[PDB]
Order: C-alpha cells, then structure tokens, then sequence
C-alpha cells in the first residue's frame, strides 16, 4: 500500500491554481503510476461568479515502494518533475502542462506538496475574497483522497465537496490567519512568503475514517500573476494518526 | 432517511448538460432542503479538449418523507419545478438557472431524474465523440451519492471519478447500444426520441457498497442545440438493491 498524496501547482502564466490529489500503485510489471484527480480553480472577479470557477478530472501519470521523487509524463502529455521527498513527506517539484484552460502562453510552474508518511490526503482550492463587508471570505473545493489496497479500487477513492472558511485595511486579501469552516474545522496559517508559500494546521470537526484523527500539517501557496487583490490558492492537509 | 435522487438538466440555450446528485433532508424546523453536488458538462468540439470540460460544484435548494415535487430555488436564485414522482421514482420538471458558463440568453430547460425508491444513486455526464478511426467513444463523469442518516454527513456523502465507454456510417454520435466502460461495467441504451430522452439498464462490475447491487435503470438526455455530431449529455442511474 503506497500512500497517498497531494500537491498543489502554482501556476506562473495565469492567475489559477490547481491540486492533484491521489495514490502511487506498482502495478503493471513493476512499473509505477499515479492515479490522480485534479481541481483547477479559475480566478474570478466577484464571489458572485465563484460557481463556475472549479473544473474537475484525472490523470495518470508514469515515469518518464513507490517513490514519487523523479520525472514523470501524464496522459494529457504533460511533464512533472519531483525532487527529494523530506522525513515530514514534503516535496517540491516543477510542472510543465501540455494543455492549458487559458488562453496564456504556458510556462514552467512550481508544485509543492506532502505524502502520507505511513492514510488519507486532502486538497483545497479556492480564492480569497474580500466580501461586501469587508471580511475575508475562503470559498473552497477539495478531494479527499482514501488509501485504497489495490488498484481496481482505486475509481471509488477519492470524495469531493466544498468548505468556506471565515477569519476568527481590507485591502489585500491574505491566507494568513486562524479560520473556521462551516463544518466546525479550524485551521492556522502562517506567514505567505514571496514566492506566495505557507504553511500551517488543521484540526478537522469531522472525519470519514474510524482513526482518531489528530491536528495535522498542511502546505500550500497563494497565486501571485497580476498581483491579485484576491488570489487563487490551493494546499494539501496530511492527515496524522489517519 | 429520504432517499437520494440525481437528475438531467438538458439546457436549451447553450449545448451543455447538468446532473445533479444528492439528498433531500427534514432538518431545521420541519423544513426540507436539497443538498446536491452537481457537474457542467460543456460541449468542447475536440476529444483532445475533453479534460477541460467538466466543471463542479453544490447547490442547496430549499421550497418557493420529503418530497421532490414541488418548487424549489437555490443558493444561487435559480429555481426548478418538479412533478409527480411515479412508483419507479421517476420524475420530469423545468428549470431556470439564475447564472451560466456561456454568453448565451438564459432559457427554461427541462429536467429528468429519479429518486431511490427504497440506496445509492450515480449521475454521468459527459459527451460523445466519434474518434479517429471512426468508433463512438463516451468520456464521462459522475458522482455517487450515498444515503447518510443525518445532515452531518452530507458532506462525505459524494464521491467523483470517470468512465470512458465504448459499444459492444460513422456521422452522428448516438448513445444507443450496448456499452462497457473502463471498469467492465455494461449499459444499454435504448432508442433516443426526439426531446433527447433515453432509457437504459446498467450493471455494475464494481460497488461501493456492501450490498448486493443488481441491473440498476438508467434515465438521461443528450443535448441537441445546434444539432451536434458530437453531443453532451447525462444521465441518472437508480441503483437497485443498492
Ligand atoms: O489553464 C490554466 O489555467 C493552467 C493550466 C491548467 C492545466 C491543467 S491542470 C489539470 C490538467 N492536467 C494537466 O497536466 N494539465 C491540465
Ligand atoms: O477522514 C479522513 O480520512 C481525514 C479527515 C477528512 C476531513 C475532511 S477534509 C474535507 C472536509 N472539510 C473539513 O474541514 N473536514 C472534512
Ligand atoms: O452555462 C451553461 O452552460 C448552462 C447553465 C448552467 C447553470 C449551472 S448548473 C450548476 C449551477 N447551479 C445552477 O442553479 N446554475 C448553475
Ligand atoms: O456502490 C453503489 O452504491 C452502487 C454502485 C456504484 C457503481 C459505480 S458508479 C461509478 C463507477 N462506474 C461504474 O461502471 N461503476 C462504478
């Protein structure tokens, strides 16, 4: 059973960002593959239009335990390369997508994200909105991504649904801060550094596993392209004790 | 535990399709709301732009056992009729969309769903091509809702995945015939009359549940705006015994 993950692709020729979420199996002949599910959330200009601004899909990537550390093709013939994967499960990597949902010249894009180290995964996408009000508004969708013990269950492993997430001038609207959801789950986030990363906590209100599930560490960035007073971001939560 | 139900909404101003999926509640007060999870399939003229073309995301309707046949309006104001539910959980309606993907008028769509007689329920959506050597192919999505006991668990109640399928002169795509998908799943579709309605039958190779799932009926729509070679369409599958 080689564990889940997730990352996030901070996308430098739009404002977008998407998360890929899913499992490395050592299936076909000993080869390796990720079966994965995305988001691709699109930056909108008012929260009114934050209904249409999520796609879906898979992919399945193969190279170009089940280390995800290397260079890998997918079957959109998009290219990613993985570097080190560190004893907490982080990695960073490089994207460069084939296919683009924009029409913006595609560039070579950072990836950033987290393994289960011994599980299940979650990634969020979203935009920050400054609401009417002036408060700060996190309108999300995420995929929660099951370890599953064989390939053939893996089509039933991933869960989807939506979260927003409320602070506990208004200029700018910024990731940093403490928030709870409208299930009851609260989370942390530190500093967003220039390269638009940030790191922080998640303590879930609920679970779909019978673990107990403990705060667990998420990573994530904030899109920067147009320096945008409401930005597109996407993290991944690595779910501990799950 | 009111049951689930997904239907298709065969828009009539732009050549796309809906599903919804979801569950209808006796919460607050006596007061009965919809909790759906939806997907937009837009029609793309390529099967290399198909991964764009799905997007995602809920509505909650609540009224303008718990009963689907009446007037509802959503989080987003739209606003749908649904009839008479019959004893096969089958039932038709109209809707009006506050909001659309496309730049085109908004026009009131028809609706075609069913509800779980006594239970899981899968819409599909997706569109059919015609490749390059001439075979129909459906790349779909769908989401399977399960039936949870309390509105607490709505939120883990949906998963998401995909399905291509292929049949068992080559100009038109048309959904009726013998299907097998990528799982080993096998549908019929029957004869698709003139409004783009179609019945069907699905057997499963795979579940989710631990029950046993026998031959499950299937009833959708394919799109027909612009009568495409290559139509969008979906379709609800009330999973029996399920
Ligand atoms: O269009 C954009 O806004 C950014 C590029 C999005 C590329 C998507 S991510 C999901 C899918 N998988 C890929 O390898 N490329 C597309
Ligand atoms: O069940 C697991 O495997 C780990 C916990 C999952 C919690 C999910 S992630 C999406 C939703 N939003 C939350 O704040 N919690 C749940
Ligand atoms: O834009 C289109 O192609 C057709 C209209 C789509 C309307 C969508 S369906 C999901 C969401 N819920 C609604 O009540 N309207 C939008
Ligand atoms: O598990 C259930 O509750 C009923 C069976 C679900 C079968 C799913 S629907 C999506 C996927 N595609 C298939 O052909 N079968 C599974």
């Amino acid at each position: 059973t080689q564990p889940t993950f997730g990352f996030t692709v901070n996308w430098k020729f739009s404002e977008s960002t998407t998360v890929f979420t899913g499992q490395c199996f050592i299936d076909r002949n000993g080869k390796e593959v990720l079966k994965t599910m995305w988001l691709l959330r699109s930056s909108v200009n008012d929260i009114g239009d934050d209904w249409k601004a999520t796609r879906v899909g898979i992919n399945i990537f193969t190279r170009l335990k089940c280390s995800l550390t290397g260079k890998w093709t997918n079957d959109l013939g998009s290219n990613m390369t993985i570097g080190a994967v560190n004893s907490r499960g982080e990695f960073t990597g490089t994207y460069i997508t084939a296919v683009t949902a924009t029409s913006n010249e595609i560039k070579e894009s950072p990836l950033h994200g987290t393994q289960n180290t011994i599980g299940s995964t979650t990634v969020f996408t979203g935009q920050c909105f400054i609401d009417r009000n002036g408060k700060e508004v996190l309108k999300t969708m995420w995929l929660l991504r099951s370890s599953v013990n064989d390939i053939g269950d893996d089509w039933k492993a991933t869960r989807v649904g939506i979260n927003i997430f409320t602070r506990l001038s208004a200029r700018k609207c910024s990731l940093t801060g403490k928030w709870t959801n409208d299930l009851g789950s609260n989370m942390t986030i530190g500093a967003v550094n220039s390269r638009g990363e940030f790191t922080g906590t998640y303590i879930t209100a609920v679970t779909a596993t019978s673990n107990e599930i403990k705060e667990s560490p998420l990573h994530g960035t904030q899109n920067t392209i147009n320096k945008r007073t409401q930005p597109t971001f996407g993290f991944t939560v690595n779910w501990k004790f799950s």
